[PDB]
């Protein structure tokens, strides 16, 4: 990544091995559960685009997702590129294309120049939206039931059918009332339009 | 999160790998014990908006929970618009919504520029507020027990049942003695009033 | 915690996920045995009053411990404020009363205020004081056995027996060779007054 | 490993007992699955030929990979020396021969030497490069299927025998339709020629 | 301990968590086996008396171990007073007593003052030297066997025996030949004098 | 160890408990395979003499080979002393006897002023080559089988038979040919002379 040092520069770091650890284990534990995007995200703090490779490279399952991430990284690629055509100066910064925003036919140097450049071109930040686009279609692919098939169980306490529900709502990317079983669908009908989360939870305690 | 370097100015970290692993697994062994509280707040030293939903946006489970605190989020959010209206000046800074606050409408950048201003717009500790109030409505939702029925066992060592009394008291945010089994009630009566717990304790040893 | 930085100021960091870690899973494995007293001590070097409560509230279990701290730390505060009565001059600093030594009606600030003043009012090392004679109340009362109960057994190894009673003696906070069994009885009798515990220990060996 | 200090100079760094763990236990693990390669690329970020030894030689099983890897290194040196004839000055620096890049007649010093002046002689990375050659050579020589025998079971789900076909292919170094089961082949028959991997998958879910 | 920055100032910094836990397990994992005292010696590198008592009651069981540690270090310290008996001057630094070196009648302050004088007056390598020299009168009271009765089992391989040889030497703080088996014993016995330990081990491989 | 500080003195360092502990697990999981000198190799970087014993010195096993290693030191320091006799000026670095070399007689003091005078007498690495002179004589001794007995079993994969024949090679420090079962043995004769590992391998599989 590239890090202020105690100075105040921006300077390249190498990823460290529990970063590259917690990614490969996150993985290995969630696969594709949605909270793990925001731990990429959050792993991958000021990673270039270079770590932004290792990162997916390291991963040794999920080989359908991994080449279904890149076609969603082409496709933002050559969209980049409709919008930001390239023409190299001795000594100066070329502009990137898509491809050296992925990081596939740019340096390690290319980037640091970029990514330290005043104003930046945060060619880090670009990729990994591209990147979590990509992870997001993943998500939505392999979650396993529709919202309409939660429904709560007879004897299931309403507080583990809200955590099924929104769980789903969230893999997915009124109903809860309807959904809900004969004895707390009374009860919340009878709450009125306007009850909180809270209250309805309150309600079928 | 923003931190003091070695030299003392006021610079932006990523959050660490240690910290997101620490507060997935606390949630994950704790769920909502009223101790998970300032466990959070404690991880989170520190932390900008965009940290603070990292941590909430890792957590997997408790979806239910989750959603009840997005809601009080909103609650707390609009609370803020209400008191601070706002009217943007070429390179000045403009003024945070509650929103911007809970990190959903405003950058890092917007961020680090508040809480490290002269002096500090802390949203990083505003917003903090916002999530432990939400937290704590949790912790009394899925506190199990009323207080009413922690009793002590016929066999049920003091200490033992002090710590469930305590314990659920917490939880649920005289009655020591009128709970306690008839051997330890009779103890504790005749030691009058104004015993403290450790004499209490000690009493029915 | 305030700590020396690198360029030799002091500053407040925020406290580690290790130590957080390490404090809680102490108390997890040996609850009140003795030791965990110094291990506290060590694991809160530095700290300011609100790292001291971060510690003592991310305990769980407990909470009969916990009440019977609070009264020592009330006890020890209501003490404080005898010895100390307090009178705010714009921009100056405000003397801490017990309550802020015990960080619940103090700042963040007004803790490192205190604690980097020329010369520091040290409100981190006068709390510490106060919960470590309250922990020291909690080790005694959970100290299950008296030292008039432990004796050897007539197959007990003398070393397993000695270990057994400077244990106690520590949790409790010539009887030696009283409680030691018949056979080591007469050997230690034999050796005369004076007798170190390596020669006691060489001769029941 | 050569890596910028806090004040921005090129120091050399002791390999650190994580990166040596983190190394050994992934190829305990992982043995030669391909994701092992760009893990050993970024656990060797920085490193010095001597470092890259390290990381090699602290393997204690796979022999016969590893003296196939100094197979390839000794072709990749021979052709550096093919093309980078060498002729030393008092206090000059010497040009590095082939087995020099690989460290074995090259001292720390000499290496530091080489990757610190200016420009860099950058022998760690031109050593990485044929390390990385010769390891793909030992991923292809260890994968066990051809891509013509990963074929869809008649009960496998669509996503894991992509995700088969795909591992397959990548330690391998149209196709996916001919080697479906008879039901998913016929419908991605008729999604017709430029399905992408994601309607494919979605077709047959 | 006391350190060096990165300044170059020697500076107070906290005992790690790291070290507090290691020291802890080796003592819970290997009691007073002899190489236990030259990891406490690592451990402690640039303690403080402080942080030695830290160590040293951080132990929870061996009581009959820590009190005969305690005798050792008094007889210590009185001979240090006995050598260098003392007589404060406002601002001025007291000469260290035994008990001041072994941390019970000197503060932290007066601990720092005293390691950081120039020339320092080196009060924790002082104390670490009495409480090694206690640890070794436990290591060999806690010795289980003596060397007599290390004797080479008739289907015992002579390098295991000689591990148990010179481990039961090491903790007791020709012999090899005479406690050998009878066909070890007439090979070694026609390798003449002035064999090595190497020669021995071949011979009877 | 002596390393680089931030700003690029060479100052000591206390050895870390992750290296400590590093070394002493790898001795107790490898014993003396091959591959742990180039562990021990790296774990000692930057090692004082001090140091070096101390990783040493906290192996609590196989103190026949430690026993041996001893040996060997005493016979490399003797050589030194044979190649450099020594003749104390007042403030004045003395020069470095093999007992010094091997930190015996010397203080950790006397080691860094070596280690760090320029130019540099660098009794750390001196010391290491001699320690890892001893620890290939003890891999060889405990190395189990001669390359003679490695044999390719009927059934067995040839890349598990040439795993076997160069894992013994190592640790002994047209035979691959000969010692191959008879249907590979015909394959490899039929390659001619010349043909890579990787060709042979190749053709077995
Ligand atoms: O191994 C490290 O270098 C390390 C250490 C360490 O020195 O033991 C610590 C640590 O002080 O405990 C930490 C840490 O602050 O937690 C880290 C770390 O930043 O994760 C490391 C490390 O860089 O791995």
């Amino acid at each position: 990544p590239i890090v202020q040092n105690l100075q105040g520069q921006m300077v390249h770091q190498c990823i460290s091995p529990r970063t590259l650890n917690a990614w490969v284990k996150v993985v290995e534990e969630k696969a594709f559960s949605p909270e793990v995007i925001p731990m990429f995200s959050a792993l991958s703090c000021g990673a270039t685009p270079q770590d932004l490779n290792t990162m997916l490279n390291t991963v040794g399952g999920h080989q359908a997702a991994m080449q279904m991430l890149k076609e969603t990284i082409n496709e933002e690629a050559a969209e980049w590129d409709r919008l930001h055509p390239v023409h190299i100066a001795p000594g100066q910064m070329r502009e990137p294309r898509g491809s050296d925003i992925a990081g596939t036919t740019s340096t390690l140097q290319e980037q640091i120049g970029w990514m330290t450049h005043n104003p930046p071109i945060p060619v880090g930040e670009i990729y990994k939206r591209w990147i979590i686009l990509g992870l997001n279609k993943i998500v939505r692919m392999y979650s396993p039931t529709s919202i309409l098939d939660i429904r709560q169980g007879p004897k299931e306490p309403f507080r583990d059918y809200v955590d099924r529900f929104y769980k789903t709502l969230r893999a997915e990317q009124t109903l809860l009332v309807q959904n809900a079983n004969p004895d707390c669908k009374t009860i919340l009908k009878a709450l009125g339009p306007g009850a909180t989360l809270e209250e309805m939870m309150t309600a079928c305690q």
